[PDB]
């Protein structure tokens, strides 16, 4: 694998750049 794939794959559902919108995702979801 070497962790790669490329396809918003976060440990919440999103990719490493969207990971801080994990939580930021201006909802219910997460808040920091
Ligand atoms: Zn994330």
């Amino acid at each position: 694998m070497a962790t790669t794939m490329e396809q918003e794959i976060c440990a919440h559902s999103m990719t490493f750049e969207e990971c801080p919108k994990c939580s930021a995702l201006q909802y219910r979801n997460g808040f920091y």
